[PDB]
């Protein structure tokens, strides 16, 4: 009773090609998963990190490159602008012959780059006010600096849209890299000599005089001013709570509680925020309600910009757009970026300019990219029996709560109701294959030259910030997918309460209708329940089955989920990190995937004996001395295995809200005693420990 099929071989290969049975499954099971991928797959030049979602990733866009790069006589027009847009991308030739010259061009409306401008003050100095720089860069460009102001939905309203002001994102991948002492050290010099490679390569443009000495006084100035503004930031751990982050109050309020003088000159919010919503025709009163996600940084940023000139603020400013639009001029440009990507991310080579280009056409037209990707590489078969392994994961999580005594009667009745309105999305919305009509409308007022790539990311900045910026006197569309189908990912959206499964991760070793059931279960089984769990995790368990930010535990049932899920923080918080110099995982900021994976593995493998109770045991796999339930925590930690770069490892532990592939397959395997009774792993052994952490 062993399976014959050439699937079978084919999975039982793949299993066998990634495992390492020299090692003990209950001393490290990461190690018996995943030491065959280790010991094969090394990380390409071009990636930071690698494992099997990367490689997924890698193989989609060959997909996507070959369903863009061929013209078809029969192409709607949502697909050939898709392909102009790629083609246009593609064209090396092109865009070389061009030099600078598009940057040049748009400069002037931003208000300039000072370091790379003639008598800056003189040609901008005189008309420039903090409203409206800022308020450029948003409204046209969608680029957020200084000050974070976005149309969102309330989270306190789902189905109603408000104005947010945030702090902002900063040019490194972190506040922590603004210390500049230590492991951070060559990303500051990087990112200051980036700055200067640029102003350098505008002025030999423009043939102005450079000024060695003066072009590092400026931009070492710029990076002085940030690291301020970082300073300022609030920390991710005091930002992880979304009721004391949500503070509504009126632009009059802010007006009085949040005073800024910029260039000498009372930052007035109102003229801020007309000078932004004016680009989509709606006025605004010192009545609108808006809310502010960062209090404390707007307070912090007083007494900074009292100490910096418009020249000061702009130099920052401009550079910020500047750095997201090298990778869209001349080979010359972007080898000042590839050297900062490396001392940043530790990779030597720049991405496929094709691959870059068909993830840039699937970001922009997700929904044209996800048609071509879906009629290319997804079954059909797929969408109807990963909806049925959603109906009883779902029903698994219901059946859960009856066991879970830290909970009352009257909060488990509040969570399955949450639980039964969970909107699922599996693949793709059928609309992109079947209506041609409302896929065009989408991108109607989008028209690309081939021979300007420039000119088209540019005007896909302002199509982008246009469509949500007038969206706030609009109602939420409850229509709409958080996820384009050529994704390899799952999502959680808890402002919406609902769990996507693009196409893109419905293939093995997730999903196949070919492979063993025991496979889909411990694969995209455990991918659902995460998504599911992510609803009850330390945030999204402060959000109601409508998606709006309102406390349904009583006082007791969220003390006992913060002791349960408190354990987690204390286990993952003791793990040390080998690739980042053996630091610790910081437990708070992987809380939320923590719990979603322990309370996902144990929900899908519920689910998996309850299908073995109705249907029965199925055939073994040839070459593997392996039963079922262990097949099902193998592909578990197969589908997570990877490796990461120790230079981006080191950096990563302190921000990272996963914790590492590793980690996520010890962790989760340490608090299952299903896994310890499937290896029948001797009590305290590494896998097996007495103590053992849950909340779903
Ligand atoms: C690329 O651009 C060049 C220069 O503008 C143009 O002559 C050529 O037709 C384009 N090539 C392709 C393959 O699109
Ligand atoms: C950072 O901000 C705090 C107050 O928010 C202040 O005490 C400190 O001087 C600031 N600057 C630096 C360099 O830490
Ligand atoms: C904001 O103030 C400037 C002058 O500082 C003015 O020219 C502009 O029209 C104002 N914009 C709005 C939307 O009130
Ligand atoms: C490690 O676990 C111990 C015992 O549970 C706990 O006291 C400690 O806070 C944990 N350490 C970290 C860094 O989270
Ligand atoms: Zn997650």
């Amino acid at each position: 009773g062993i399976c014959k099929s050439s699937d079978c071989i084919k999975s039982a290969a793949r299993l066998i090609q990634n495992m390492d049975a020299t090692t003990e499954p209950c001393t490290d099971f990461f190690k018996y998963a995943c030491g065959g991928w280790l010991k094969r797959n090394v990380i390409p030049e071009t990636s930071s990190r690698y494992g099997n979602f990367d490689i997924l990733r890698d193989e989609l866009e060959v997909v996507l490159k070959d369903v863009l790069q061929e013209p078809k006589t029969e192409d709607i027009v949502a697909v050939q602008k898709a392909k102009a847009l790629y083609r246009s991308c593609i064209n090396e030739s092109a865009i070389d012959s061009r030099g600078g010259e598009p940057l040049l061009k748009l400069l002037p409306d931003i208000y300039g780059w000072p370091v790379a401008t003639e008598n800056w003050e003189q040609k901008y100095g005189a008309s420039w006010t903090a409203e409206k720089a800022i308020a450029q860069l948003n409204s046209k460009y969608g680029k957020k600096v200084l000050i974070n102001l976005f149309v969102g939905t309330d989270d306190k309203n789902s189905v109603n849209h408000v104005i947010h002001i945030d702090q902002p994102r900063l040019g490194l991948p972190s506040r922590d890299y603004y210390e500049c002492t230590g492991i951070y050290k060559e990303a500051c010099t990087a990112y200051v000599d980036f700055m200067i490679s640029v102003a350098r390569l505008i002025r030999q443009e423009e043939r102005l005089p450079i000024d060695e000495n003066q072009l590092a006084l400026e931009m070492n100035k710029v990076m002085e001013l940030e690291k301020e503004i970082a300073n300022a930031t609030a920390k991710p751990e005091d930002r992880n709570d979304p009721m004391l982050l949500y503070n509504k109050m009126t632009l009059a309020q802010i007006q009085n509680n949040f005073s800024l003088e910029i260039n000498g000159k009372p930052f007035s919010w109102l003229n801020f925020t007309n000078e932004i919503m004016s680009t989509v025709n709606i006025s605004i009163t010192n009545e609108e309600d808006v809310v502010v996600y960062a209090p404390e940084y707007l307070t912090k940023l007083k007494p900074i910009l009292t100490k910096y000139s418009a020249r000061d603020l702009q130099n920052l400013m401009s550079w910020r757009f500047i750095m997201d639009l090298v990778s869209s001029l001349s080979r010359t440009y972007k080898e000042s970026r590839n050297a900062f990507r490396k001392a940043l991310y530790g990779t030597t080579s720049e991405t496929a300019t094709w691959r870059r280009c068909a993830n840039y056409v699937n970001g922009n037209m997700e929904n044209a990219v996800g048609r071509l990707y879906v009629e290319a590489a997804f079954a059909g078969e797929s969408k109807h029996v990963v909806e049925d392994l959603i109906a009883q994961i779902r029903e698994v999580f219901i059946q859960t709560l009856d066991d879970l005594t830290w909970m009352d009667a009257e909060t488990k009745k509040r969570a399955e109701e949450k639980a039964l309105a969970i909107k699922e999305r599996i693949g793709y919305p059928d609309d992109i294959v079947s209506n041609d009509n409302k896929l065009n409308n989408e991108y109607l007022e989008l028209n690309y030259k081939e021979d300007e790539y420039f000119e088209n990311i540019i005007q896909n900045l302002k199509f982008s910030q246009s469509k949500q910026l007038k969206k706030l006197r609009e109602k939420v569309d409850k229509d709409e997918w958080i996820s384009g189908a050529a994704v390899v990912n799952a999502f959680y959206s808890s402002g919406r309460n609902q769990i996507v499964f693009p196409a893109g991760i419905l293939q093995p070793p997730f999903f196949s209708a070919q492979q063993s059931n025991s496979l889909n279960y411990g694969g995209i089984g455990m991918v659902i329940g995460h998504d599911i769990t992510h609803g009850f995790d330390d945030n999204g368990r402060n959000f109601n089955k409508d998606g709006d930010l309102v406390d349904w535990w009583t006082q007791q049932s969220a003390s006992n989920f913060k002791e349960q899920s408190q354990c987690m923080v204390y286990q993952y918080g003791n793990f040390s990190w080998d690739l980042a110099g053996g630091q610790h995982l910081n437990g708070i900021n992987t809380l939320g995937e923590n719990i979603a994976d322990n309370g996902g593995l144990g929900q899908a493998y519920r689910a998996y004996q309850n299908y073995i109770k109705k249907n029965g045991e199925e055939k073994l796999l040839p070459g593997l001395d392996l039963n079922h339930k262990q097949l099902f925590f193998l592909n578990f930690a197969q589908v997570w295995c990877g490796t990461y770069r120790p230079e981006y490892a080191v950096n990563s532990i302190k921000t990272d809200v996963h914790s590492p592939g590793n980690f996520r397959i010890i962790g989760t395997l340490q608090n299952s005693a299903e896994f310890s009774e499937a290896f029948h792993c001797r009590k305290n052994s590494y896998m097996n420990p007495e103590k053992k952490c849950r909340v779903w």
